């Protein structure tokens, strides 16, 4: 449940990349082949969290999707509400240098995603450093996912 101490939400906007995950969804231990980099864009919202813009490539056209990162009370925790799941999920930035990385720790609060849980890998470029990929498996290993649940996602 750590989030990041003395979290400086200004410098973790801009643009990241989703360069790895890890979750106890039993549909990624089989649909991660598929899985690609993804670019977001994490931009201040109205109520003092965040929008979280990425984008990903469907044959000819690339598709944008919007988060909004509610506040969670704590600076770096946030709460996000899925409409088509019926859930809410927590969010918190566990670890940032605001310049290199993130890792990100998503539990289901409320809901029948409740049980859900994901470890992700934010990276300022598109390849990530072999010393940043060890960091992120060890988070998963402290967060309990098993390696092949541990998926580093291709450019
Ligand atoms: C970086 C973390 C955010 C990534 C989300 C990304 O924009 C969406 C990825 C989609 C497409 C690529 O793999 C499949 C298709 C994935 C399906 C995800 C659907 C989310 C629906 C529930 C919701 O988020 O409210
Ligand atoms: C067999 C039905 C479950 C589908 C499996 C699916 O890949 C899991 C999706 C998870 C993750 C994405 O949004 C959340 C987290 C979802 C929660 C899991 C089941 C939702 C069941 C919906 C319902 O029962 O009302």
């Amino acid at each position: 449940v750590s989030v990041q101490p003395n979290f400086q939400q200004d410098k973790f906007l801009g643009r990241w990349f989703s360069a790895g995950l890890a979750s106890n969804s039993s549909w990624l231990r089989e649909k991660k082949a598929a899985l690609s980099m993804c670019k977001s864009v994490v931009a201040p919202a109205t109520d003092g969290g965040l929008n979280l813009t990425s984008t990903f490539l469907r044959k000819n056209q690339c598709e944008t999707r919007t988060m909004l990162l509610q506040p969670a009370g704590s600076l770096g925790s946030y709460s996000y509400r899925s409409p088509h799941w019926g859930s809410t999920y927590s969010v918190s930035v566990v670890e940032t240098d605001y310049d290199q990385y993130a890792l990100l720790y998503s539990q289901g609060s409320k809901g029948p995603g409740e049980d859900f849980r994901m470890a992700t890998l934010y990276s300022r470029t598109q390849t990530p450093r072999a010393e940043l990929k060890e960091k992120f498996t060890a988070f998963c290993k402290a967060q309990g996912f098993t390696e092949d649940t541990i998926v580093f996602l291709p450019q």
